[PDB]
Parts: C-alpha cells; structure tokens; sequence
C-alpha cells in the first residue's frame, strides 16, 4: 500500500528540574500527559507520539542512565525502541531527542548546542542547551534552558534569555542575519525558566487557599513571565498554551501536597512563593499548522521540589517536491535613531540564493519614527519550483540591513500561503533584533505561480 510521506507528526516537550536527586522507578505518567492541567485522555495512552523531546535541570545521572530510564518508560508505554536522535549536556541541564524507529530516514542535518549565562561562568550553572534537525523539508529547533532563580531576579532572567537568543547556534548556518527566533519552521523553547508569582511572602497561605480552590486566574495575573512577554521584554512573538495546572515549584520532596515556601539555611534564606517556574513555549512561521494537545504537570513524581511539565503538539511538516515573487508598495517602520540608508535581504529554500535589494527612501513617520520606502523597486524573486502546491507552503525570512554597516535592524518572516494567485494582496510582519521588537514591515506581495 501507498507510503505517503506525514503532514503533520505529534511531538512531546517535556521539562523537568530533578532537584540533583535519582528519578524514582515509573514515570510514566509524564510522557502520557497525567496529572493536572491540559491532560491527554486515556484511550490515547498507546498511542506513541512521533518525537519526543526531553529537558532537565539539576540532572544527577549520567546519560547512559538517563537515556535506559528514558527508554525502558516509553517502551513499557508503546512497545517501540526509540532512537536516540541527539542528546547534548552542559553542567547539569540536559537534552534528549527520541523518535520512532521508522522516522530514522526522515530526520538529517543534526546540530546540538550550549550557551553558558553566568556572571562568573564557573561561578553559576545556569545556561542552555539545544537541538535543531531537519523533518523532511521542515526545519525543528530544541532549547532547554535553566535561568537564573530568584523572585527578585527577572532582570537577570530576561538578560539570560537574551543571550541565549543571540548566541545559540542552531540550524542553518546560511541563515546569517537570523537567530534561533526565525531558523526554524517550529522552535519549542521550554526548561526551568525560574519566573516566579510576584506577590507578598505574607501573601503565602491566601496563595495556597487559592492553589487548594485550582483559582488560578489571579495568580497567573501576577507571574512574571507572562507580564514579561505582555509587556515585550522575553519571548516576543512565542506562543505559550493556558495554564491550568497548580504551581510546579517549590515542593516538599516525597510528598506533593505540601509547598515547601519558606525561609531555611538551605534555601539562602529566601522564601520560594509557588511558581511556574517549569514553562514550554514555542514560535512557529506563520500559517503553518500547529495545535498544542496538553500542557500541565504530574502528580505521582516526587522526588524532586519541581513537579514535571508535559506538553504535546501537532506539528505541520512538508517532504520533497514562471513563478515569480512580487512585492508591491512596501515599507517598513524601525525604533532606529540611526541616519543610514537601508536595504532587504530575502532568504528562503525556494530560492536559489538569497536576494539583496536596492536602498530604500527615507523619510519621518507620523510619530516620529523612521519610514523606509520601497515602492515597486524591490526585486522579483523566482523561485526554483513553481508548482502552487509547493510555492504556497513557502516561507520568505526579511531581514532590513544597514548599507552603512551591513548589519541587520530588524528580521521577520511571510508566508506564501496566499488566497490568491497573480493578485495583489497584503503582507505584515512585526521585526525583531537580537530578540527584541524593533519595526514592522508591510506591504502587498503577488505571487505566480505554474497554476
Ligand atoms: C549544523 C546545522 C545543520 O546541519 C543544518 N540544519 C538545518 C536545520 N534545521 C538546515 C541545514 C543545515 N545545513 C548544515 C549546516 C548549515 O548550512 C547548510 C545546511
């Protein structure tokens, strides 16, 4: 019978910080998604999921450990051997990559990474690790990472966050003016990222009495990390599922009825107030098929002060196999104080090489921003397939380049998934640098295609 190639494959992200202590004998639970939260319903249980994607922190075992661990829980659950695709350490935070055995000539180009977050590197162990590999024709990206701790510390944290950002080296490496934010068709960020309920340590017994209720709204009204990213300082343009699962920090271990918040020796002196410290987020191209299936956390893993975090996904991917890319009435607005002259860069494997443009025109926005115009001046792009069933699945990543410098000011990404063909139509993307939102860039695009 026909071999199809997938459109579309499930995907774990799992995130665990283990507290330097042994896993107990089952798991389980956490690659099936039971707990609390976004739970995955029972009659799916043996149903195995496609890629499965393993982050801890604070990890005590070696990886041959940890990988048999990892292996003998998912074959209790699926009777599959999966392979291992990848698995990359630094300090104590940890990335596995598990896919099923039939997907072993699907999957190619497979880069690891770390990036170190420590005002004395030596000092703290806190930093990233990550994974990028190509599907078929689509492009994936893994970050696990463990961020600074600390209620009074979401300065630091974002600065990790950025740092990560800029420097991890994943996917690509032609994709010169772009980061790990725009490499990769679907990027899942997950990990300990150490935000905290930014409320009053003598707020502790209201917190939990809301926790007990499964009240969560206004305590989520006051998480770090989603204020962050509401106010555009970390994770901007990422997605993160609603949560619905009780504060994964800080347990008493061997127990999880109890939320070990006070101040102790061992902690510092510092209070721990519950948290959703242990987060997936994700960032997909636009109009690419992407659905989050469950999020939230076990019951049954005590082991650690960290409950785990689960999360599943489907995920759109694309295989194997006279035109022309037309923009029209293009601009784009930039933050920049900067006097210089600006050109586009366009990159996408449906070309051939990447395009450079001509300058752009000048001139001061309504608020006092700077507005560079393109007109009609901006090259047409061919693509090498003209095929519509292949063009509309297409992605073109911009970059806005200084001609002074050559560096770039901003990236951003369009779809070609158009409603139309030989029509003129618009385009929008919001652009960033090194992670943070610097302009927009819109216009109309025509695309032509072998109809
Ligand atoms: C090490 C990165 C890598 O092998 C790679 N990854 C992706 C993705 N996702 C796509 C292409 C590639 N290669 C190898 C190195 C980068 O430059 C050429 C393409």
């Amino acid at each position: 019978m026909e071999q199809p190639e997938p459109d579309m494959i499930t995907i774990f992200i799992g995130t665990w910080n283990m507290g330097n202590a042994p896993p107990p004998k089952k798991i389980t639970s956490w690659f099936l998604s039971k707990g609390q939260g976004k739970t995955r319903d029972d009659s799916a249980d043996y149903i195995p999921h496609d890629i499965y994607v393993i982050g801890t922190q604070e990890d005590p075992l070696s990886e041959k450990e940890w990988l048999e661990i990892l292996k003998h829980s998912l074959q209790e659950i699926t009777s599959v051997t999966f392979k291992t695709v990848a698995i990359h350490t630094l300090w104590n935070i940890r990335i596995v990559v598990l896919a099923k055995p039939e997907h072993e000539n699907r999957i190619s180009h497979i880069c690891t990474d770390n990036v170190k977050t420590g005002i004395a590197n030596t000092l703290g162990n806190k930093g990233a690790v990550g994974v990028s590999f190509m599907f078929n024709g689509t492009s994936l990206g893994f970050v696990n990472s463990h961020l600074t701790s600390g209620s009074e510390k979401k300065l630091r944290r974002n600065q990790n966050y950025m740092n990560i950002l800029r420097f991890l080296a994943l996917g690509d490496k032609k994709l010169s003016p772009f980061n790990i934010t725009h490499r990769f068709t679907h990027l899942f960020w997950f990990g300990d990222l150490n935000y905290r309920v930014d409320l009053p340590t003598w707020e502790a017994e209201t917190i939990i009495q809301k926790i007990k209720q499964q009240q969560y709204a206004d305590l989520l009204s006051h998480d770090q990390l989603l204020t962050e990213r509401r106010e555009q300082k970390v994770f901007l343009h990422f997605e993160e599922e609603e949560i619905t699962f009780a504060p994964t920090y800080r347990f008493e271990r061997l127990t999880r009825d109890k939320y070990a918040y006070t101040k102790q020796k061992a902690t510092g002196m510092k209070y721990n107030l519950p948290s959703w410290c242990d987060r997936v987020l994700w960032k997909s191209y636009p109009l690419v098929h992407v659905v989050c299936q469950s999020y939230g956390s076990t019951s049954d893993i005590m082991t650690s002060d960290h409950s785990p975090v689960f999360a599943t996904f489907e995920a759109g991917v694309t295989s194997q196999f006279q035109g022309q890319i037309e923009f029209l009435r293009c601009y784009a607005t930039l933050k920049t104080k900067s006097q210089t002259k600006f050109y586009l860069e366009f990159h996408s494997s449906c070309l051939e090489s990447f395009v450079k443009s001509q300058e752009g025109e000048n001139e001061e926005g309504s608020e006092g921003e700077l507005v560079v115009k393109f007109g009609e001046t901006l090259p047409k792009l061919k693509p090498i397939i003209s095929d519509p069933e292949y063009l509309l699945d297409q992605h073109i990543l911009i970059s806005i380049k200084s001609s002074d410098s050559d560096e770039s000011y901003g990236e951003g990404c369009i779809a070609l998934r158009l409603e139309a063909t030989e029509t003129q139509l618009p385009i929008y993307t919001p652009l960033t640098h090194h992670g943070e939102l610097t302009g927009h860039f819109q216009g109309e695009i025509k695309l032509q295609t072998s109809q």
